[PDB]
RNA sequence: CCGUGAGGGAAAGCUGAAAAGAACCCCGGAAGGGGGGUGAAAAGAGCCUGAAACCGGGCGGCUACAGUGGGGCAGGCCCGAAAGGAUGCCCCCUCCCGAAGGAAACCCCGGUGACGGGGGAGUACGAGGGAGGGGGUCCAGGGUCUGCCCUUACGUCUAGAAA
RNA sequence: GCAACCCGCGAGGGGCGGGGUCUUAAAGGGCCCGUAGUCACGGCCGUGAGACCAGAAACCGGGCGAUCUAGCCCUGGGCAGGGUGAAGCGGGGCGAAAGCCCCGUGGAGGCCCGAAGGGGUUCUGAUGUGCAAAUCGUUCCCAUGACCUGGGGCUAGGGGCAAAAGACCAAUCAAGCCCGGUGAUAGCUGGUUCCCCCCGAAGCGGGUCUCAGCCCGGCCUCCCCGGAGGCGGCCGGCGGGGUAGAGUACUGAUCGGGGCCCCGGUCAAACUCCGAACCUGCCAGCGCCGUAGAAGGGGGGAGGCGGGGGCGGUGGGGUAAGCCUCCGCUCCGAGACGGGAACAACCGAGACCGGGGUUAAGGCCCCCAAGUGCGGGCUUAGUGUCAAUCUAAAAGGGCGUCCCCCGCCCAAGACAGCCGAGGCGGGGGGCCCCGAAGAUGUACAGGGACUAAGCCCGCCGCCGAGACCCCGGCCCGCGGGCCGUUGGCCCGCGUGGGGUAGGGGGGCGCGGCCGUGGGGCAGAAGCCGGGCCGUGAGGUCCGGUGGACCCGCGGCCGACGAAGAUCCCGGCGGUAGUAGCAGCGAAGAGGGGUGAGAAGCCCCUCCGCCGGAAAGGACCAGGGUUUCCUGGCAACUUCAAUAGGCCAGGAGUUAG
RNA sequence: CGCAGGUCGCAGUGGCAAGGGGGACCUGACUGUUUAACAAAAACAUAGGUCCCCGCGAGCCCGUAAGGGUGUGUACGGGGGC
RNA sequence: CUUAAGGUAGCCAAAUGCCUUGCCGGGUAAGUUCCGGCGUGCAUGAAUGGAUCAACGAGGUCCCCACUGUCCCGGCCCGGGGCCCGGCGAACCCACCUCCAGGUGCACAGUCCUGGGACCCCCGACGGGGCGAGAAGUCCCUAUGGAGCUUCACAGCAGCCUG
RNA sequence: GGGCAUGACAGAAAAGUUACCCUAGGAAUAACCGGCUCGUCGCGGGUGAGAGUCCCCAUCGACCCCGCGGUUUGGUACCCAGACGUCGUCUCUUCCCAUCCUGGCGGUGCAGCAGCCGCCAAGGGUGGGGCUGCCCGCCCAUUAAAGGGGAACGUGAGAUGGGUUCAGACCGUCGCGAGACAGGUCGGUCUCUACCUGUCGGGGGCGCUGGCCGCCUGAGGGGAAGGUGCCCUCAGUACGAGAGGAACGGGGCGCCGCGGCCUCUAGUGUACCGGUUGUCCGGCAGGGCACUGCCGGGCAGCCACGCCGUGGGGGAUAACCGCUGAAAGCAUCUAAGCGGGAAGCCCUCCCCGAGACGAGGCGGCCGUUGCCCUGGGGGCAACCCCGGGGCACGAGGGCUCCCGUAGAAGACGGGGUUGAUGGGGGGGCGGUGUAACCCCCGAGGGUUUCCCGAGGGGAGAGCCGGCCCCUCCCAAUCGCCCGAGCGUGC
C-alpha cells in the first residue's frame, strides 16, 4: 500500500461532486417533535450575511458559563410564507412507497405564483377540499405547499420559491391535517415556527466556485521542492495503480462549490421582528437591508449571501438540551 | 537542380477533321457564373478515354434499451427493363410410387416403478420421384435491416498464433 | 485336359561355365566379355557465372577536400572603469655609532573586482514534430595575456594535426569523402504472384572446426525392370532370453539369539540357485495382401535432418518443475466435426456436396435437445453439485451422525443413585465437522440456483456428431472396350473420397508470333452496374459511357498472373478545421484620404521602443539587380492587404 | 575636500546599479588547455628536477629517389624519456 | 628458503582496508558520512615520486553563523500560454478499432468462456490501460562476420647492424 | 609392401583485448517482470523428552513428522531481443489478514499496578526526526500504537536521478602488454501536440404511449463522515505486609479526518491612497519610464494560520457466555426451543438519484382544429381517400436584451417598463492620510525687515470604492424561432 500511513485526500460520502440540481435544498428527512400542537417543522430564510455578537455562556457546566463570548453569528431575512396548498401522503400497499394522494389549493392566488406555476384562473377550494376528505382515513403524512415573498426581504426579486414542508408536533393525522386546512391561504411568521435558542438543522446549496483543480477541490499536496517537477506541481504523480484502471475513488479536477449541504444543531440565537435593528447603517455588504422580521443564528451557514435557506428541527440533537431560557445577546457588532 | 569538390541528377507526351479557340446579352472588383453559340461529339485549351482511394449531394435500409464483422435459415422495407424463368413460383386438395427409418389409441402378459413385450403394424407416416384440379401474381436475383443458429483479422518463423 | 491344372520349346531375365587382362611361385582374387548408339527438341536437377529478389559492417584502387575544425607561419584590429602597490627615489623620528620605525613618491605583475569580448558551470530551468539536426533564460569562468579577433599561407588519409579527450581534418573519424573493384560474400533475416485432381512425410542413426549448415542411410513421390510370393495379427511344433517377482545360496551389507558354526530377521542399479508375463528365430497352418503384380532391383525429384501431447517402463536424474535425458503405442504438427464452460494433441470420432434416419462420448430443473425419471440409504456442512487439462489439501482430532463386528455384566439380585431392563468396554466402515489464512467483484470452478438439481448401491427411457445406414449428384484409382488418336467417349470393380512440406497429372489468364475463321463508325478497346454459364482459374451476354481497333479456334514463344517485402512511385484520407502562428523586457489608438473592399496602405495628432544600439552612421567578404519609377494582386509573406526584398513594364553605377 | 546649523521618512549606495561570511579534510602548486553535440575534472600542459643519444661528415626524423627537416643552428646546443 | 633483496624515511580503514557501520575520542536528542588518533597495512611507500596546503580553485566533502515559501502548508496577485471568436492551417500515429469482473489460451485477451452493466451524441482535463509512439535492443548469445589496439600468437615486409 | 601424424583421434599450421566499439540474426539463449516449481524463506499444526518449587501442555517445546503462502533466495527456460524504460524515493488510489492500537471475549505461574498467551474482528489509525543512494537496519523524542503484505518487485507517455549500469579520470590489486575487477572514487542528454478507452466534471437530443408546468416519491448507487486521546470526580478508594495503586458511572476539553463559512485575526489585494529616487515633459502642479521603479497602508473578493458542524440508537449476528432439556432414569449451553453477546454486517444519518424501459405519484395548464396551394384514385352528382407543401389556433420553451446567488464553452439564477436589471446623480458606509487657497513659524542668508528658504502648525481635507439605500435621468428595445393536434394493432 501507501509507504507511510495517512488518511485519503477528500472525502467520498460527497460523490459525485456534482453540481446541485435545484438551487432551493431539496429536504430528504423531516424529523419526529412533539410539542404538544401542531406546527411546521421548518421554514425558508435567505442568507444575509454575518456578524459577531457577544453572548453570555448559559451552560451551566461549561468552562465559560456566565461570561461573555463573541461569537460569530450569521442573519436570515425571514419574511413569513404564504402557504398556497396542502397535499395529503399515503402508503402504497404494493411497495410500501409514500404517495400523494391530494392537493387543495387556495381559490385565488397571488399573481406572483404565475410567474412559475401554471395555475388555473380561479380554484375549486371546497372542491378539493371535499377530494381530500376521502383520503383522511389512510393518510400517513400532510405537507403544505408554501411560497416565500422575495419582495418583502432585501433581494428584492420577484419569482418566489415553492415547497413542501409537513406538518408536525402532534401525533395524531387528523390534528395535522385540520391545522393544514386552516393553515390555507394564510402566512406563517418565524416566531410562528421556532423559538429562541433552540437547536435546528440548515439545509442549503453551498456557494459556487466553478472548475477546481485537485489541490483544492480534494486537498492533495502540492509536489515538495515545487520547483524540482517537471510538467508542474499542483497534481498528483501518478492516477492510479495498473490494476484496476481509473477508479471513482481518484481525486480529479472538476466542479466545486454549488452543492446541497446539511449542518446539524445550529442554535437560534434570535428572532426579531424589525430587521432595522439588526442591518447595519452601511447596510449587509452585497445583500442590502433587512426591513422584516429577521432570525439570528448561531455559527456558519452554507450558500452565498443571497441563498434560501431551509431550517429543521433537528434529526440528531445533542442528548443534552439547551437551556430553556432564551440566550442573552448582550451586542450585536452590526449596532453602535 | 544538389554538393566546397571529386562527383551526383529529376519530374514532365495526347483539343478538334477544321479554331470552327466560344460572338452577343445579364451579373461580378476579379478569377469567374447564368443565358446564348461552334462543333458529329466540349473534346474548352487546367483540352482523348477518365478507374479506385477520397470528399459532397440525392436515393434505399437502419438510427438514440442495447455490444459491432462473416455464414445459414425466416422475415420487414426497397429495386427487380434488358441480359434469367414467367411452360415460373407459391397455397390448397387429390392421386400414384417410395429408400433407410417408423409411430399412436386401444386390447393382452410382466414389473413398486420409470417401462419392456404379443396384436394394432413394417401399418399411419417417411428423402424423393410422377400426374392432375382450383386460387394468386410475379419468381430468381440484388441493397439494407431484424430474429434464431454458427463463428478466436490477415501474412510469417514456429512444437505451438486471435495473441 | 470340363476346367483345375499338367507337359514341351522357351526371346528377354537369373545362374553356372568358358574367354581377355592385372596380381601372385600358384591357387585364389579384381575388372571386362555372348550389342546400340548417336543427333535433336521439350522438361527436371547439379556446378560456375550476379544466378529467385533485397540486405551488411568491412577491404583495396585512383582521385577531391584545411570556406569548418587542429596546429603553426606572414600581415592588420581590440580590451570602459576601479583596486593593489614590486624594484627604485625623498623627508621625519631615534640613537655614540652599527643601525630600526613612520610617511610620501614610484608604477611591476601569465596580480585582483568588473563592462565589451572570449568561454561554457548550475538550475540537471525552457525547448525537446524546437527559434535552432545543440538554441534560449538564469547563474557563472577569464578578461595585460600561454589573451581575443580579420585577411593571406602551409600540413592530406594509413596520412595530417593534436597543452592528449583516440579529440579534429566541411552536420561524416578506433582511420574522411567521391567514383570504381561491385549485383563483394552472407550456413542469417524479409519477400517470392492463377485454378482443380492423385499420393503424401520428418525432426531418427552415422560423419563433419560439427551444434541456426551439409553429406550418407531411415521416412515421401514418380517412372521402369522383375516375376510369385509377402507379413503391424493368431494357433501349434522346435529354440533363445535372465527382466518383475523371489532369494539371501556366490560377492557385499545388516539386526538379534545360541553354541568359527547353527537359528530367526532386514537389504542390493553396478549380487544370483530359481524365474514368469513378455519379446524374439525357423517350420507348418489360419488370417489377410498379391498376377489389375509379392519379393527383389534400377532411375528422376525431394522435403526433412528444431518436434510436441497423453498414457506406460517406481523408466535414469532432480525437492520439484508446463524440468533434463532414453524406450513403446497413439494423436497434434499436417485432421474437419460432437463433448469437456473456453482449450493442438483428454473422451467420441475420422469430414467430396445436398437431404433423410440412427447412434458414440456425454447429457436430460433453466440457460440448453432430452427426465423436476424410478427404488433404497446417507449428508445439515449450501458440504457438494456426474474424469483429466482446471483452481486443491495432509498428519491429527470428533459415538456429529448412520452402520458392522468382538469381549464382558445382566439368569431380571445388571449401568444412575429400593428401583426393573438392558448396560459397559474395544475395533472398524460411510458421509460430514475442526485442522482449512491473500490480496479489483458475490456460498467461484460455467451461471441461476438446488436440501436435492448433493453423495452411495442399482435401475428405466430419451436427447445427442460430418461417425454408422439410405437416397441423389460429383470426382478418383485400377481393368475392359470403342473412335485416324500429342486426343475423346463408354462400361465394370474398389471395408475409393482429410491433408502441410514435397513428388506426379490436367486446366484458366496475360503479351506476341505461325496459320485459320471472323467482328467493327448501323460503334473496337477501355470503364460503371447487372443477368447467365463453369467446383474453379475464368467465360459470355445486357444497359450506360466511349470513339478505332478487336476477337474465336489449332500451333509456338515469353520482359506472363500479387495482399503483404519497416516493399518502390503517385494520389488521397482519419487525425482535424486540431497543434502552432506566446515566451528571447517596443504597442498601439483617433480622425481623414484612397479604394469594390481598410484595425493593418498614405497624411496629421496621441502613445510607446532604441539611442557606445537584436535598433542610429560607415563598410569588408558574400549575394547579384534585391536599388529607382510606374502598374498589379493568379501565386509568395505563418493572419490581411489597395502593401512589399513578390509579379509585369521601364530605368539606373560617369574618376589622372 | 571640509565644518556649523535646521529638517522629513518605515526606508537616504531610497529607483537603477550592487560581495553572504567563517572553520576543517582530500586533491591538483599556481595562470593556462580539453572530449564542436550528455564528462571542465583530481585529466592534459606548466615552470622546476633528472636521465639518455649526440663534436656536426653527429644524434633523431622524412623521402622511391633527387634530396629534405632539426639548421641563417653547435653542448649555456638539437633530439628522446620520466 | 628466497624469482635479486625483503618495504627504509615517512603516511594510512586514505579517491588505496575485504572483514568493515574496524576500535578509541569529537561533533548531533539521535552521525553507515566527516574530523583527530590507533595500525603484523586483503592489497600503502619514495622522481613508478614519499611527506607536505602557504597562495590559487565553476575541483570533491563535513561543520558553524546569517538567511530564507526548501519545508510545516498552503494562499493571494501580475504577464504570457489556457478557454471562446475571426483568419491561416500541418504533423505524429493508423489491419480493424476496444465498458467492467473472474477465467482460459504461445502461460499479462477488444475480439474466446461465464457473468456484471450501459439511452445516444458533444466539450474540457488528465495520463491508469491499449505489454501507447519513437529506434530491425547498444544489455546476453550465435556467426567457422568485421574493425581498431596489444604481445611471449601464426606468418610476412620495411628499417638498422653484419659478412 | 613397412614406417615417419594429425589424441579436436573420419585428420586447418594459429594468442589476447575492446566500456571506443560496428554488422547479420536469435526469445533455438541469459539479465528485469510474467509462467511453472518451493529446496530456501515466512507462517500453521501433530508429538511431548525436558523446564516450569509440585505440575508435560500458564508459558515454552529437544528428537522427529504433516502442512500452507508465494511475502526472500534459488531451480527451470514457456512467452517477450524490428525493444514491456532497469533500484530507491516522492505523489495518489485501492485490496489481503497471518491484528501493532482502537471494539468484544477467554486463560494465566491474573492481589492491585503491569505483563505474558489464545479466539472473533480489517470500520478507523499506524505519525515526527538522526545515520546510510538506499531497501533493510540501528537510534532519538513522542504516542493508543507508532503491523505486515498485494496491485507488471502498483504508479518514470507523472516527477526525481542519490545508486546501479556507456563513452573521461585517478587509486589498489591482476596482466609482459593492450587491458580487467559485482573493489573504492570524481563527472556524466530522462524524447512524444493524447488516436481509442477509462476517470472526473460540463452540455445537446430522443424516449417515458398526445404536449407541458410545478411539487413529490425512492429502486438502486456512494459514504469513515467520523476516528481517537487527555484531565477532574470516583479515590489515595478497592486490592495490598508495605510499596504501590485501579475500574464502572458522571463532568470538561483536545488531536487527526470530513463538510461548510469569512464575523474576528493573518495573508494577498498591479481596485485605491500616500511617501520617495533617477531622468524627460521649461519651473510649480500634474504626468511618462525604470516591466506596480521602489517603499508604506489598504475596501471588496479569495483564503487559513481563523470560525462553525461533525450522534446516539435498533436488528441479526462472530468468538463465546448462560436457561430449559432429552437422547443416556443422573448430568449436559444443544440435539428441538429460549436469553445475552463486537469499532464488524443491515437500517437509522448524509450526498446522487425515474434512461428505475415495470421510464413512477399528485395538482393544474394546453391540444384533441380550421383554412390555402398542388398530385393521384373512386365512382362524377355533390362528394370522399390518400401524397406533398404553406398558414392560423395553441399551453409551454428558447434566442435577442440588462445582469450575477452562477460561470472554461454550454449551462444555471434574477430582471425585463403593472420595472429599480446595469449605468448616471444624491445620500450611507469605508480606504488612504490632511490636497488647493489662505494665515502663522522657519536654521540662516541677501535685493538690510515684506526677498529666498528644507520644513512644522491651524481651517479645509483631497482622492477613491469591481459595496448599501433612494431617484426612471439613459439603456433593459426592436425583433427571430420551437411547439402537442393523426392513424394502427394487441
Ligand atoms: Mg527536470
Ligand atoms: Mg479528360
Ligand atoms: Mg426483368
Ligand atoms: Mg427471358
Ligand atoms: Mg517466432
Ligand atoms: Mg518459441
Ligand atoms: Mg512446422
Ligand atoms: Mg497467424
Ligand atoms: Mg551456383
Ligand atoms: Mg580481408
Ligand atoms: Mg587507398
Ligand atoms: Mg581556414
Ligand atoms: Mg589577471
Ligand atoms: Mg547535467
Ligand atoms: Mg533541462
Ligand atoms: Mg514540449
Ligand atoms: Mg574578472
Ligand atoms: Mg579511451
Ligand atoms: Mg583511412
Ligand atoms: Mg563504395
Ligand atoms: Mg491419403
Ligand atoms: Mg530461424
Ligand atoms: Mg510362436
Ligand atoms: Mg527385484
Ligand atoms: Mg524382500
Ligand atoms: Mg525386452
Ligand atoms: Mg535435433
Ligand atoms: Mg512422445
Ligand atoms: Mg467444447
Ligand atoms: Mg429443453
Ligand atoms: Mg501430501
Ligand atoms: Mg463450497
Ligand atoms: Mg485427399
Ligand atoms: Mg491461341
Ligand atoms: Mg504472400
Ligand atoms: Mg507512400
Ligand atoms: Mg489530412
Ligand atoms: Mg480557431
Ligand atoms: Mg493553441
Ligand atoms: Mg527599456
Ligand atoms: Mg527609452
Ligand atoms: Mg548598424
Ligand atoms: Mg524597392
Ligand atoms: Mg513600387
Ligand atoms: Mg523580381
Ligand atoms: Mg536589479
Ligand atoms: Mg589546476
Ligand atoms: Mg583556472
Ligand atoms: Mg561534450
Ligand atoms: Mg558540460
Ligand atoms: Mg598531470
Ligand atoms: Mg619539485
Ligand atoms: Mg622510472
Ligand atoms: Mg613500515
Ligand atoms: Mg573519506
Ligand atoms: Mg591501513
Ligand atoms: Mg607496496
Ligand atoms: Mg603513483
Ligand atoms: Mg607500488
Ligand atoms: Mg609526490
Ligand atoms: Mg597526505
Ligand atoms: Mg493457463
Ligand atoms: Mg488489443
Ligand atoms: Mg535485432
Ligand atoms: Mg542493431
Ligand atoms: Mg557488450
Ligand atoms: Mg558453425
Ligand atoms: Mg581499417
Ligand atoms: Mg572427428
Ligand atoms: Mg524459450
Ligand atoms: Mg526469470
Ligand atoms: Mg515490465
Ligand atoms: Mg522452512
Ligand atoms: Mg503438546
Ligand atoms: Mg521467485
Ligand atoms: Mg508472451
Ligand atoms: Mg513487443
Ligand atoms: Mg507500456
Ligand atoms: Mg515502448
Ligand atoms: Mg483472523
Ligand atoms: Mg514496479
Ligand atoms: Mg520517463
Ligand atoms: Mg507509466
Ligand atoms: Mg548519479
Ligand atoms: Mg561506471
Ligand atoms: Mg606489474
Ligand atoms: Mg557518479
Ligand atoms: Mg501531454
Ligand atoms: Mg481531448
Ligand atoms: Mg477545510
Ligand atoms: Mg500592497
Ligand atoms: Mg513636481
Ligand atoms: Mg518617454
Ligand atoms: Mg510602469
Amino acid at each position: 500500500g501507501l509507504k507511510i500511513n495517512r488518511p485519503r485526500r477528500g472525502s467520498m460520502g460527497v460523490y459525485p461532486r456534482k453540481r446541485a440540481a435545484d438551487i432551493v435544498p431539496r429536504v430528504r428527512t423531516w424529523p419526529e417533535v412533539n410539542l404538544g400542537k401542531p406546527t411546521l417543522l421548518g421554514f425558508a430564510a435567505y442568507k444575509a450575511g454575518m456578524l459577531h455578537a457577544v453572548v453570555v455562556d448559559d451552560r451551566p457546566t461549561s468552562p465559560l458559563y456566565g461570561k461573555e463570548v463573541v461569537k460569530a453569528v450569521t442573519v436570515l431575512d425571514a419574511p413569513p410564507l404564504y402557504v398556497a396548498a396542502v397535499r395529503l401522503y399515503t402508503l402504497d400497499p404494493t411497495n410500501g412507497y409514500k404517495v400523494a394522494v391530494g392537493e387543495a389549493w387556495v381559490s385565488e392566488p397571488p399573481a406572483d405564483l404565475r410567474r412559475v406555476l401554471t395555475l388555473p384562473e380561479k380554484f375549486d377550494t371546497e372542491k378539493q377540499l371535499k377530494a381530500l376528505e376521502e383520503y383522511r382515513d389512510v393518510a400517513v403524512d400532510v405537507r403544505v405547499l408554501v411560497a416565500t415573498q422575495p419582495r418583502l426581504s432585501g433581494i428584492g426579486k420577484k419569482t418566489p420559491e415553492v415547497l413542501e414542508i409537513p406538518v408536525g408536533g402532534v401525533p395524531s393525522i387528523d390534528e395535522r391535517i385540520n391545522f393544514a386546512i386552516s393553515l390555507l391561504g394564510k402566512t406563517v411568521s418565524p416566531k410562528d415556527v421556532f423559538t429562541p435558542g433552540q437547536l435546528v438543522d440548515v439545509i442549503a446549496v453551498t456557494k459556487g466556485k466553478g472548475y477546481q483543480g485537485v489541490v483544492k477541490r480534494f486537498g492533495v499536496t502540492i509536489l515538495p521542492r515545487w520547483h524540482k517537477h517537471r510538467k508542474g506541481h499542483r497534481r498528483t504523480g501518478t492516477i492510479g495503480p495498473q490494476a484496476p484502471a481509473l477508479m471513482f475513488t481518484q481525486p480529479r479536477p472538476g466542479q466545486m462549490g454549488f452543492h446541497q449541504r446539511t449542518e446539524y444543531n445550529k442554535r437560534i440565537l434570535k428572532i426579531g421582528d424589525n430587521g432595522a435593528e439588526i442591518t447595519p447603517k452601511s447596510g449587509f455588504p452585497h445583500y442590502g437591508v433587512i426591513k422584516g422580521p429577521y432570525i439570528l443564528l448561531q455559527g456558519s451557514v452554507p450558500g452565498a449571501r443571497k441563498r434560501l435557506v431551509v431550517l429543521r428541527y433537528p434529526v440528531r440533537p445533542p442528548k443534552k438540551a439547551p437551556p430553556a431560557a432564551e440566550p442573552q445577546v448582550v451586542w450585536v457588532s452590526s449596532q453602535s
